[PDB]
This record gives structure tokens, sequence and C-alpha cells, in this order.
């Protein structure tokens, strides 16, 4: 049940998929709760900083919404062409983008409505800076992009999307650790697909101390520092 690089392909159509379940039952529900545990993550718990990347990021941008409130700059990446197709329309506010207002008016209300859906969208827009490729098996999963050290980097639903095994799992996750300061924060937000003890031991040996672990099968959130 395991996929390897030469094994991956993503969805075809990511568009579909973003009418199916990112329009908000049980999907719904799942987003809520994903919702929830990102404002906690950006907007309570000191993860902040001048620089995020957040890494697989598919076709959206729902995982962005908070944390643009304590990143100035997110570099958004995926292995895949058209899930970077499907971002850039909504970035660039294109009439063919997602309609991500829905989602966009929830994470509002998150946040004690201090501003309406525009000014939110407007916000993450700005703090894109970049949309890139990465291959999280490469020693540089960003390539020649020169990008400075980092505060935070994001990884959200990849298992889910794609499980590798778990030595893959752990390169996958200090390749990511490269593109860290000491003390970085590595926030990862997934599908249990050998359970929580086998993601804490990737994160352990891809050089990381876990703060916090949290069940949120079963979807789970974790924030770890690279060792300083
Ligand atoms: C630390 C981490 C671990 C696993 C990750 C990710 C991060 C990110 C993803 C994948 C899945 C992710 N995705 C696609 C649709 N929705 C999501 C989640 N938001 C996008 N996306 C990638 O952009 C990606 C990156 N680099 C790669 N190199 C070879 C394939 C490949 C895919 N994997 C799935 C995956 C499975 C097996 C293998 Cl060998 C490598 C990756």
């Amino acid at each position: 049940g395991f996929t390897s690089k030469d094994t991956y392909l993503s969805h075809f159509n990511p568009r579909d998929y973003l009418e199916k379940y990112y329009k908000f039952s049980a999907e719904s529900q799942i987003l809520k709760h994903l919702l929830k545990n990102l404002f906690k993550i950006f907007c309570l718990d000191g993860v902040k900083g001048d620089l995020l990347i957040d890494i697989g990021s598919g076709p959206t941008i729902y995982q962005l919404l908070s944390a643009c409130e304590s990143f100035k700059e997110i570099v958004v990446t995926d292995y895949s062409d058209q899930n970077l197709q499907e971002l850039e329309k909504w970035l660039k506010k294109e009439p063919a983008a997602f309609d991500w207002s829905p989602v966009v008016t929830y994470v509002c209300d998150l946040e004690g409505n201090r501003v309406k859906g525009p000014e939110k969208e407007e916000k993450l827009r700005q703090a894109v800076k970049q949309v890139l490729k990465c291959d999280v098996t490469q020693s540089q999963p960003l390539g020649a992009v020169p990008l400075p050290p980092a505060d935070c980097v994001l990884s959200t639903l990849c298992l889910d999307a794609a499980c590798p095994d778990l030595p893959t799992y752990c390169r996958a996750l200090r390749n990511l650790g490269s593109l860290l300061k000491p003390g970085g924060f590595l926030v990862i937000m997934d599908a249990l697909k050998g359970g929580r003890e086998a993601v804490e031991a990737a994160v352990k040996e891809a050089g990381y101390t876990i703060e916090w672990f949290e069940v949120i099968e079963g979807l789970f959130s974790l924030v770890a520092r690279k060792l300083s």
C-alpha cells in the first residue's frame, strides 16, 4: 500500500476534487476540524516567522489561511504541474479559479470576524511569494531556488494523498530540514497510514524534536522544531 517515486501520480483533475471535498458532509466535518487545528497552530501556539514553505501543497489554499496571519512570506510547492496551475489560477484571481469563498468565510469566523473574506483573501495573495516544483526525495527539494533558511515547513495531507514507506518518509523529512533554520518549525497535519510511533520515529530520526502531537486510522497534527 506504499507509493514510491516510480509509482507516484497525483489526481489528473484536481478541480473535480476541489468541487467535491472543498466546497463545504463527512468531508465538510473533516475540513472544519483541520481548519480549527490550523487556527490553533498558527494563531495561538507561537508558530510564526518571516518565511513559511508549504511542501506538497496540492491544489488547495485552505491550509494557508490562518498561516498568513503569522508569516509575511509563504512559498507554495508541488511535484505536479496540474496542482500548481490550480493554485496559480486562484492566486492570480482568474475567473476560472476554484471558489474558496465559503472556506475563507469560515476561517474569518474562526478568527473572530476581525476581517471579511476579500480582505483575508488579499492578505493570502500578498503573502504567497513563489509557486514552485518540489521533490521531497531530493537533497535539495526545491532544486536551485536560493531561498534563505525558512522559519516553518508545513506538510498537510501528504501521506493521505500517497504514503511512502517509513525510511522514505524519514528521508523526505530530513531533506525538508535543509530548508529550515536551526530551531525552525515543522508542522504536519496528516493521516495515520505502525501509526503514531512510526511518525514519531521518522520525525525524531530526521533531526527534529516534537513539541506536541495530537489526534484530531485517523488524522493527527504535530509541531516539531529542527535541532538547534
Ligand atoms: C514530507 C512529505 C512526505 C510525503 C509526501 C509529501 C511530503 C508531498 C507528497 C505529495 C502528495 C501531495 N498532495 C497531492 C495532493 N494533495 C497533496 C497533499 N496536500 C503533493 N505531493 C508532492 O508534491 C510530492 C513531493 N515530492 C515528490 N517526490 C516524488 C513524488 C512527490 C510528490 N507526498 C507523497 C509522496 C509519496 C511518495 C513519495 Cl516517494 C514522495 C512523496
